[PDB]
């Protein structure tokens, strides 16, 4: 009956790293950069606004638990005073809105804990998880859950569609957002979920 | 230890409403019309774009039930085709955002049923609830209700504050929003309830 | 020797209406609604049975002309089917009947055009024009202009009395009828005139 | 412009041999018009009645000669100023068409002068209809100024459209007395109707 909708590299988990703790500072693969704001630049440094995916594995010091799933999770930091627009991720799915359908879209996220390099990390930028169709955001969490330091939480994001909606047959997308609402304006995602259900 | 802030007009009860399904088209004393694409003009008549107060009472040709509470709604209803830009009700609380607080802001949406003498009210525009703190989206419920035609569900909206939150002290705010995502594009709200209870 | 009588707001001028196709739903001032089969109810609505009056300004969706008279017109739309009844205008004049004196009555009777999403206003109820003297109905044209979709064309009902007339001191009267013979069965009217002439 | 037939529409059924004389009963091809039952089933020269009368040479009554042939058809209605209106109806066989303009006359008499006594000035009012189905499209409701002894032409006009409800409704035309004021007697003649394209 419910079916999963692919997703590319839905738990960060390509590229491989080594090391816990260490991070890659480009757009993941299988992902595209969310940037409406242009807050992330082309060429990033540990400087800059930027995004990738980072090792929560054994030991981490930026959490009280692993990865929700495997090895790695995807983050967007940004740099910018709160206040100054959003980015984060996005994919444009294969999959296109199909009528009288549920569907059902789970996605990690994660509040940074800690100090490192003299950097405090206490505080949260807020989030917003969306589904798309085209370009029309059908369903969104904008920052619900309450996500303690070093703990993730399961946001979940539902549409129903009707036998006549305006958007069926064009493409499914995800975006996952950075609201750079406050400081430590870092946020972290991970196993993003998407399954579709005949009603 | 859960305390009510207190919400003018919440229930859209004033003005009273004498005939069923009989409604005004000016902005509910106690709201603002938010109006961030200028859908809805100033001087509104049963032909343009409006937002008021409807009678959904014993008879009603628009809903299988009664209102969510009293005896009217909100509703705001958009002319313009889809994705010409969104509208609703906005409210300033006299409520600032205190520390170490879970707010819960609860509404009902409805999606109007029926038809009359050509005119069609089957379809649904989507809907967002936000709760603000200053001019800052805390939280919103972007449309992950799924609302039958001729129902009311109830949306909850919560955020949680930490000691130290940037907007703290910041006058709360609610709004009600038509997405306008299709057809038809009128929407209705009720029953407005914010409470906040120390973590 | 041509005397016109006066007639309260002749011309539905009253109230003065802001913004080009509103309308009010109560009788106009100066008018009582001539209520025949109790088709029009006292509390009206856009649902139900109305008359009014209308702003025919520059823009209207309605006619290919503006109001015969000033800004506004006043209208008469009956939500039952065709052959339940008659409603409309109707005024008693200060003015009683005079033996030996011709009556001149000129109503202009409007045909609505068009369509509003769904909406139609093809076609037309058929009108009657009378004119009275107390009770009685002395003369009335009963449909007999032909009325294009978009226009007012000017009716004319004549009355002269003898010496001997029956009905001589009388208050004279002036009827403005919807006949709802077809639909759609809202017609307008305006600019009424009475003169009064020795023979 | 087609003309549409209509039976006694002359009222020269009966024929009538003496001048000013007159029938009591209603004119064959027409009905009685009696929605306030004003007129009975046995009528005498005293109570309300309809039927046909020669205005021919010499004629007491009028100014004139019947407006067409010998005869015309009259209402009299006993009753009280406002106790109800009658007259004449008949339904045609042509049925309401669209895109027509539907020109119906009819000659209206006010009889004048004094007869055994009795005057027949004043009048009652008059109203022409005309019908598709049991609907009134249109009609002239006591427009003309009628000089006593005189017949004035009375017309009514409709005009039917592509969408109208009544299309292929039988036609149909009411003479009415209206009784609004005495004398209480009515003439028609001359019932023409006629079809033309918009
Ligand atoms: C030098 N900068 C800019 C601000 C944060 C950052 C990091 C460098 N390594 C990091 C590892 C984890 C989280 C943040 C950083
Ligand atoms: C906020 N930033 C900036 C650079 C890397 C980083 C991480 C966020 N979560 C992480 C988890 C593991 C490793 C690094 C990061
Ligand atoms: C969408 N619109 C436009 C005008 C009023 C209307 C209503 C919506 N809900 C309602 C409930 C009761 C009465 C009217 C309305
Ligand atoms: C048929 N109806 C019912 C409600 C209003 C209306 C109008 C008719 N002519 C009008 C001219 C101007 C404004 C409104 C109307
Ligand atoms: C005896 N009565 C009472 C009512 C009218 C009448 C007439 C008798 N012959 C008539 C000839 C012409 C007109 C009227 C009458
Ligand atoms: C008003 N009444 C009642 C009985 C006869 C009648 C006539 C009316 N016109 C007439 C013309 C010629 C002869 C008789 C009548
Ligand atoms: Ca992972
Ligand atoms: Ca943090
Ligand atoms: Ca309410
Ligand atoms: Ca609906
Ligand atoms: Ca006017
Ligand atoms: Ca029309
Ligand atoms: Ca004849
Ligand atoms: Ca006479
Ligand atoms: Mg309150």
């Amino acid at each position: 009956s419910v079916v999963s909708i692919p997703i590319n590299n839905a738990g960060f988990e390509d590229p491989f790293i080594e090391v816990v703790d260490d991070y890659t500072v480009d757009t993941p693969p299988g992902w595209t950069t969310y940037n409406p704001n242009n807050l992330v630049p082309e060429k990033r440094t540990t400087w800059t606004s930027n995004n990738g995916v980072g090792y929560v594995g054994p030991g981490t010091q930026f959490y009280n638990q692993l990865a929700p799933e495997g090895r790695n999770i995807g983050y967007i930091y940004l740099a910018q005073k709160p206040g100054s627009g959003v980015a984060g991720f996005e994919q444009i799915l294969d999959a296109t809105l199909e009528p009288d359908t549920n569907y059902t879209l789970k996605v990690d996220v994660g509040n940074l804990a800690g100090t490192f390099k003299g950097l405090s990390f206490a505080g949260f930028p807020g989030y917003r998880v969306e589904l798309l169709a085209g370009d029309t955001v059908l369903a969104a969490d904008h920052n619900n859950l309450f996500i303690k330091e070093g703990e993730f939480k399961t946001s979940t994001v539902t549409y129903t569609s009707t036998a006549k909606d305006l958007h069926l047959g064009q493409k499914l997308g995800i975006r996952l957002v950075n609201l750079l609402q406050d400081k430590f304006s870092g946020l972290d995602f991970d196993n993003v979920r998407l399954t579709a259900e005949p009603t």
